């Protein structure tokens, strides 16, 4: 299934998508991806829209 991530960094703003067998895998992929971009904040997930949102 396709999961979408919205990035609301103070200076980093963007969005991206990825394929994952379930949301549990999305947490590891987006979390590592966000870490590689130096993004840390509160993580929220919407099962209805399968969209992960992180706010710094």
């Amino acid at each position: 299934m396709t999961y979408k991530l919205i990035l609301n960094g103070k200076t980093l703003k963007g969005e991206t998508t990825t394929e994952a067998v379930d949301a549990a895998t999305a947490e590891k992929v987006f979390k590592q991806y966000a870490n590689d971009n130096g993004v840390d904040g509160e993580w929220t997930y919407d099962d209805a829209t399968k969209t992960f949102t992180v706010t710094e």
